[PDB]
């Protein structure tokens, strides 16, 4: 099947093999660099209004710790912003690198921060989160840096839990848990359409990126990358890193909502 990862062998650079979407227009993530973002004015703020009841389990797929929502039905929305209409919060997942000093997928003004967090949410008016893959708006991704400094108590809630789905494959229960207690104190954002960073990277991405970061400690990055991307019965492979290189911007523009 689709067999990718972030090794030199089956790395960013080699997935184009086995998946053609790795090459279009609108990929993501992308460098950001001020001098070329205008503020659009007619730009709105956005919303959420998250159910914590909505969060089901947690697992480690050996690419990445996602937390799982229920998205059957309207629960957890975002709306407002570039978005045609409300959308339902369907996960969430970091990308990380080795070492403090980068780690993130967009980078401003030649900037890497530690990881970032992604919110995927999706347009419940294209019926079905597999239909709506094939709309150039089909979801919508809050993006939140992390830079390091005091550690994060609101974040530590979901760290305890990264102990229960060590290796590839595991998967908890994970419920009661509201992830807009991580946004921080700004809304500003940064917008542009793009894709998934990961295979098989459809350009269905409305992105919104938050100008803040999220701060958070040392011990909880180190926490962070000690998750292991080998089967629990296989030789220990630690999930080192798990962030794509910066794409092409080709024609695309990059707006904000902030001055
Ligand atoms: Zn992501």
């Amino acid at each position: 099947a689709k067999e990718w990862g972030y090794a030199s062998h089956n790395g960013p650079d080699h997935w184009h093999e086995l998946f053609p979407n790795a090459k279009g227009e609108n990929q993501s993530p992308i460098e950001l660099h001020t001098k070329d973002i205008r503020h659009d004015p007619s730009l709105q703020p956005w919303s959420v209004s998250y159910d914590g009841g909505s969060a089901k389990t947690i697992l480690n797929n050996g690419k990445t710790c996602h937390v799982v929502f229920d998205d059957t039905y309207d629960r957890s929305m975002l709306r407002g912003g570039p978005l045609p209409g409300p959308y339902r919060l369907r996960q969430f997942h970091l990308h990380w690198g080795s070492s403090d000093d980068h780690g993130s997928e967009h980078t401003v003004d030649g900037v890497k921060y530690a990881a970032e967090l992604h919110l995927v949410h999706w347009n419940p008016k294209y019926n079905t989160f597999k239909e709506a893959l094939k709309q150039r708006d089909g979801i919508a991704v809050i993006g939140i840096f992390l830079k390091i400094g005091h550690e994060n108590g609101e974040f530590q809630i979901f760290l305890d839990a990264l102990d229960k789905i060590k290796t590839k494959g595991k998967e908890a229960p994970f419920t009661k848990f509201d992830p807009s207690s991580l946004f921080p104190a700004s809304r500003d954002y940064w917008t542009y359409q793009g894709s998934f960073t990961t295979p098989p990277c459809e350009e269905c991405i409305v992105w919104l990126l938050l100008k803040e970061p999220m701060t958070v400690s040392s011990d909880q990055m180190a926490k962070l990358r000690s998750l292991l991307s080998s089967a629990e019965n296989e030789p220990p492979v630690p999930l080192v890193s798990n962030w794509r290189p910066p794409q092409p911007i080709n024609n695309r523009v990059v707006r904000a909502s902030f001055k």
